[PDB]
């Protein structure tokens, strides 16, 4: 199956998922001088006070923290969005080196990592229905640069030893995702897709202008994870990012001036 190596990586995905070459693929480069300020964009409403985390999981492509989405507990609304989107999971994409690790780029600049907080539109009832809809998902993207540690990330870093290999999961209750957010909620937005197979074109992307800083020790522990499962030849989980895709007939809008 698909992965991020030479023989199964992003250049191969279109053979199993021809939408890889579609009209609204993600990620993209954010050209800040070409994105237009849109005064009609409302502020984002990130309501994570009641968030209920469940498990942390190595899925062989990233690690993921899942949340209870059976009620409106942690929701995203406002911004470019209509209606209510429930937080389902977050995961990261990161590099083998600090100069690469993000999927979106900003004026071609690559960040060391990128956080994706994945939400689905409650009008569609369940995630599986939502991924079949052009407005089914909203993913909040947050860039990571290497500098000072991010305290709200350390509980995640602390547990990665226990999910080293594909298929491992662990209890990860009572985690507060508000500690992963930067100060400003200024954002860029555009219509796009999942950045992993099936690459469904179901995502309103909301990418925050302000990166969070993480320490070298924190991102180092990302790079200790493995793509393989236990008892297999070790391949470090690094460079699990899809490169920027053609913007095609799309406008990136900015919530700020
Ligand atoms: N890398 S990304 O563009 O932010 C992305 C987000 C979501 C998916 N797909 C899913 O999350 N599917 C899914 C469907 C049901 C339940 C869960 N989950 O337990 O996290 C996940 C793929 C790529
Ligand atoms: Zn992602």
């Amino acid at each position: 199956h698909w992965g991020y190596g030479k023989h199964n990586g992003p250049e191969h995905w279109h053979k199993d998922f021809p939408i890889a070459k579609g009209e609204r693929q993600s990620p993209v480069d954010i050209d800040t001088h070409t994105a237009k300020y849109d005064p009609s964009l409302k502020p984002l409403s990130v309501s994570y006070d009641q968030a209920t985390s469940l498990r942390i999981l190595n899925n062989g492509h990233s690690f993921q923290v899942t949340f209870d989405d059976s009620q409106d507990k942690a929701v995203l609304k406002g911004g470019p969005l209509d209606g209510t989107y429930r937080l389902l999971q977050f995961h990261f994409h990161w590099g083998s080196l600090d100069g690469q690790g993000s999927e979106h780029t900003v004026d071609k600049k690559k960040y060391a990592a990128e956080l994706h907080l994945v939400h689905w539109n409650t009008k569609y009832g369940d995630v599986g229905k939502a991924v079949q809809q052009p407005d089914g998902l909203a993913v909040l993207g947050i860039f990571l640069k290497v500098g000072s540690a991010k305290p709200g990330l350390q509980k995640v870093v602390d547990v990665l030893d226990s999910i080293k290999t594909e298929g491992k999961s662990a209890d990860f209750t009572n985690f507060d995702p508000r500690g992963l957010l930067p100060e400003s909620l200024d954002y860029w937005t555009y219509p796009g897709s999942l950045t992993t197979p099936p690459l469904a074109e179901c995502v309103t992307w909301i990418v925050l202008k302000e990166p969070i800083s993480v320490s070298s020790e924190q991102v180092l522990k990302f790079r200790k994870l493995n793509f393989n499962g236990e008892g297999e030849p070790e391949e470090l989980m690094v460079d699990n990012w899809r490169p920027a895709q053609p913007l095609k007939n799309r406008q990136i809008k900015a919530s700020f001036k």
